[PDB]
């Protein structure tokens, strides 16, 4: 037996999984969860006078409230969230 | 037996995957789960007085209220949410 | 038996996984969870008169309230969150 490897890869495994997110606000309330999962292999070569621009986007997440008014009472009652039994 | 291999490869795997996502307001809330999963392989090679532009768009979640107005009581009761049982 | 590797890799395992996140307010409250899980390989060669610009975006979270009124009682009665039983 010969076994023989060149291993020059990149691995995300079992990233950003199984996230059990809850938001249970009375009123007037943001939850931002930002989470993505991103693999970038990016191999410029740049000779001569060239160039070379590498921008791409990132995420962007805006959340504007200008106005916003309650004018009477804001009640959660909560007996559980999200039980689990064995 | 003789075993070889070149692993220059690029993976992501059970990545960003069962997530649980629960959003239950009374009223006048924002929840932004911003999770996208990306691969991205890129090799420009750029000569002589060549230009390259890389600029891929990324995500854009906005999010706006102008006016928002409650006159009268916002109320959650829960009980639960999203039981499990053995 | 002749065992033989180059281990030139890049590994991210089980990073960024089952969070619980929970965001429970009576009202007028911001969560952000703020949990990209990125793996970057980059190999930029600049040769002659050249040039790379190497500019990716990062990641923006942006939460504005311009005016917030809660004109009565903002009220929370929790009695539990989340149980787990064995």
């Amino acid at each position: 037996i010969i076994n023989k490897k060149l291993d020059l890869s990149n691995v995300q495994s079992k990233c950003g999984s199984k996230d059990n997110i809850k938001h249970v606000p009375g009123g007037g309330s943001v939850q931002i969860v930002y989470k993505p999962v991103d693999l970038s292999k990016v191999t410029s070569k740049c000779g001569s006078l060239g160039n070379i621009h590498h921008k791409p986007g990132g995420g962007q997440v805006e959340v504007k409230s200008e106005k916003l008014d309650f004018k009477d009472r804001v009640q959660s009652k909560i007996g559980s969230l999200d039980n689990i039994t064995h």
